[PDB]
DNA sequence: GGGGGAAGGATTC
DNA sequence: ATAGAATCCTTCCCCC
């Protein structure tokens, strides 16, 4: 098997050039203002020339200004990054019936059927590298190996403007060299989990007996390195069906008055309608920031559709169940609907 | 023993 | 100081 890989080099920031070329070599940093203050909100990316000096996803908009207050701070138009990024997936569909879009920047291509060898796979990486340069003027990187973890992993280094590809021997070389926080699917929480257990590479995961593995990490994770450790990792390429739909948005204020909720939620309800368009839930949660960043959600099934109407009156009495169980503010109010018919 | 949902956690975008 | 969006997974609990 061939997996191709797709990862648009920063994508929000580079749309931004594209539609304005001017800024092309100077930091650009797109931004999500929350609205709280001036300047309160993340990054959502910024352009490599701005990520030298430490200016990524994350900081907020504060402390990307002590670092570059002369950069160009422009906000996210998330709805102009996905009309972009149709037109080129929908360049790519040219290149394989079977083909995932995994986000906003990513897509695997399975071209197990249309090529043999790494060789023709990398002409073909070239030949996407340009067709999308061609009609669309953005570069991307591309990763090849034998599954959709390793060719992810290639286009990890690749990046950016990069075409890479890692060969059957390669990845047993990885397998012992590659440190394992940066296996796709291993963040922060359990890549120190794994150190406490001295598993620094993934063919540790072998040396070391399951139930030590899967008791800290889970079972599903354990049984996912596992697989990769024995390059074992079957995983195909298959159609992404959108599950869930929503949004959620920041009150200027910290509260858990009722009626000063009660616009935030209306308001995200409205917009989730929109995103949704055609499709009909079964399922509304109200998904709820705390004062103290924790997440805390209440939701419900119906056996039917929701109409507007039915998750106005749904998400007042979820909201009610929250403030209902717990004593702390409430930050950041939203709702999200999943189960389409 | 295990199927099948509704609420916190963790990854990444 | 600390966005938004969505996926998969774990854990607790009702049910054969
Ligand atoms: N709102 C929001 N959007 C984000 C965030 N992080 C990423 N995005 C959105 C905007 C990102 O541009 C888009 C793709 O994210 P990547 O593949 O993780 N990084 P990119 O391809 O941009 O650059 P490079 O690969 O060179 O780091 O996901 C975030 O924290 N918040
Ligand atoms: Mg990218
Ligand atoms: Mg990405």
């Amino acid at each position: 098997m061939i997996v191709l890989f797709v990862d648009f080099d920063y994508f929000y920031a580079q749309v931004e050039e594209v539609l304005n070329p001017s800024l092309k070599g100077k930091p650009v940093v797109v931004c999500v203002f929350s609205g709280r203050f001036e300047d309160s909100g993340a990054v959502a990316t910024a352009n490599y020339e701005a990520r030298k000096f430490g200016v990524k996803a994350g900081i907020p908009i504060v402390e990307a200004k002590k670092i570059l207050p002369n950069a160009v701070y422009l906000p996210m138009r998330k709805e102009v990054y996905q009309q972009v990024s149709s037109r080129i997936m929908n360049l790519l569909r040219e290149y394989s019936e079977k083909i995932e879009i995994a986000s906003i920047d990513e897509a695997y291509l399975d071209i197990s059927d249309k090529v043999r060898d790494y060789r023709e796979a990398y002409n073909l990486g070239l030949e996407i590298k340009n067709k999308i340069l061609e009609k669309e003027k953005i570069t991307v990187t591309v990763g090849i190996s034998k599954n959709k973890v390793f060719a992810k992993i290639a286009a990890d280094m690749a990046k950016p403007n990069g075409i890479k590809v890692i060969d059957d021997e390669e990845v047993k070389r990885l397998i012992r060299e590659l440190d394992i926080a940066d296996v796709p699917g291993i963040g922060n929480i359990t890549a120190e989990k794994l150190k406490k257990l001295g598993i620094n590479k993934l063919v540790d995961t072998l040396s070391i007996e399951f139930d030590k593995l899967k008791g800290m990490i889970g079972e599903a994770k354990a049984k996912y390195l596992i697989s990769l450790a024995r390059d074992e990792y079957n995983e195909p390429i298959r159609t992404r069906v959108r599950k869930s739909i929503g949004r959620i948005v920041t009150m200027k204020r910290n509260s858990r008055n009722l009626e000063e909720i009660k616009p935030y939620l209306f308001r995200a309800i409205e917009e989730s309608y929109y995103k949704l368009d055609k499709r009909i839930p079964k399922a509304i949660h109200v998904v709820a920031v705390t004062e103290d960043l924790d997440i805390v959600s209440r939701g419900r099934t119906f056996p039917h559709g929701i109409s507007k109407e039915t998750a106005y009156s749904e998400s007042v009495k979820l909201l009610q169940k929250i403030l209902e169980e717990d004593e702390r503010k409430i930050r950041r109010i939203g709702v999200r609907f999943s189960k389409f018919i």
